């Protein structure tokens, strides 16, 4: 599924991503579009072979179990086809637990490099929220 911006925020903000952890919605929808631009079902694949999963883009080699990332950890407990779906669930519920972990949203190349010091609340803009 490919979200809408106010769509995708509205479901963000349900599941309990505004502010979460000091990170205000529009920081989590900036980095939604840079990593998979909205689409629930993007792969990318890493040069260590290990391969990025749906909206957040996130990443087997310690999040998710894809059944070919040898040494890899699994630290949201799920397999990674679980974060492509459309229900944002799973992906939202794993990205608490990486957001938790110490980085921030430093964790995100996309956020650091096209969100971290912009206007994100510009992502939210209009919205019905
Ligand atoms: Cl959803
Ligand atoms: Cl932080
Ligand atoms: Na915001
Ligand atoms: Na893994």
């Amino acid at each position: 599924k490919v979200f809408g911006r106010c769509e995708l925020a509205a479901a963000m903000k349900r599941h309990g991503l505004d502010n979460y952890r000091g990170y205000s919605l529009g920081n989590w929808v900036c980095a939604a579009k840079f990593e998979s631009n909205f689409n629930t079902q993007a792969t990318n694949r890493n040069t260590d072979g290990s391969t990025d999963y749906g909206i957040l883009q996130i990443n087997s080699r310690w999040w998710c179990n894809d059944g070919r990332t040898p040494g890899s950890r699994n630290l949201c407990n799920i397999p990674c086809s679980a974060l492509l779906s459309s229900d944002i669930t799973a992906s939202v519920n794993c990205a608490k637990k990486i957001v938790s972990d110490g980085n921030g949203m430093n964790a995100w190349v996309a956020w650091r490099n096209r969100c971290k010091g912009t206007d994100v609340q510009a992502w939210i803009r209009g919205c019905r929220l």
